């Protein structure tokens, strides 16, 4: 996150953060609860990923420092990968993690609600996006988990700023028009949450942009509405 500041312990307490262990454990993306056996991210965040098997995922974790071989965590049973998505600039980038165990929420861990289908019409004027990706263009995954209030933008507005790509109603914008608040590399996956009627909701996932909080170049986010259907598909799956 660039422009943003350091995140209070239990401040986003969807937040997870997707760490592999081959070839040596890191943080990989960033992620949402949304149901006590499963993680809303990004689908690019798996490129090459062969196995479910090498993630763990780490909920109520404000620093990365908290990670150690002793740590709880949560295993991977099954990556679901949208199935139309090809890469982020062309949309449909979504996945959901199906976890080994049951997340039992606390305060520090609880799942975020998805948008409403009524909720298409609703602006949101209170959106942040969280993650410990970079603050700057050449830069490493940061301890702190980072926070940004991003202001949402029109589809046409969006459109303007991406000459020579296709911004689909299936994505969302969001980004200050001279730049400098931005999620960046190590944030994909993770939330872009907007709080209506003292309620947040997760409006979109972390997906690309051109470079970081760049004049003029708002982050593009998978727009979490137009995947409700799907995520109910997946998890409510008889
Ligand atoms: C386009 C892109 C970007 C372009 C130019 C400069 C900086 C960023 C890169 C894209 C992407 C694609 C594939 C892999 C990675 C990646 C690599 C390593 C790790 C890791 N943990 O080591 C994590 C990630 C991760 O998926 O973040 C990132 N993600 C993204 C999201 C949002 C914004 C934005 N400005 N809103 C910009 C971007």
């Amino acid at each position: 996150i660039v422009g943003g500041t350091a995140s209070v312990r239990g401040e986003w307490p969807w937040q997870v953060t997707l760490h592999t262990t081959s070839p040596t454990q890191r943080h990989l993306c960033g992620g949402s609860i949304i149901g006590n056996q499963w993680i809303l991210t990004a689908a690019h965040c798996f490129y090459g990923v062969e196995s479910p098997k090498i993630l763990r995922v780490y909920s109520g974790i404000l620093n990365q420092s908290e990670i150690k071989e002793d740590t709880s965590f949560f295993g991977v049973q099954e990556i679901i990968i949208h199935d139309q998505y090809k890469m982020a600039e062309s949309g449909y980038d979504i996945a959901l993690l199906k976890l080994e165990t049951t997340v039992n929420y606390t305060d520090s861990q609880r799942p975020i609600c998805l948008p409403s289908k009524g909720d298409r019409n609703v602006i949101y004027t209170d959106c942040w996006v969280t993650g410990w990706g970079y603050r700057k263009l050449r830069d490493k995954i940061q301890n702190t988990l980072q926070k940004a209030k991003i202001p949402l933008v029109t589809n046409e507005e969006c459109q303007k700023r991406y000459r020579g790509h296709k911004i689909t109603h299936k994505m969302i914008c969001a980004g200050y028009r001279e730049g400098g608040k931005d999620a960046c590399k190590g944030d994909s996956g993770g939330p872009l949450s907007c709080k209506h009627n003292e309620v947040w909701h997760l409006v979109g996932i972390t997906s690309w942009g051109e470079g970081c909080a760049q004049r003029e170049r708002p982050g593009v986010y998978t727009n979490v509405v137009e995947y409700v259907d799907w995520i109910l598909e997946k998890t409510q799956a008889v």
